[PDB]
């Protein structure tokens, strides 16, 4: 994903907000 959800969302569907990080099924993607 490349984004962070340092606040708890994200900006890119379909990423889930990994904290800090948004991953992706599983992928830091």
């Amino acid at each position: 994903c490349g984004e962070t959800c340092t606040l708890g969302t994200c900006y890119t569907q379909g990423c889930t907000c990994s904290w800090p990080i948004c991953k992706r099924n599983g992928l830091p993607v």
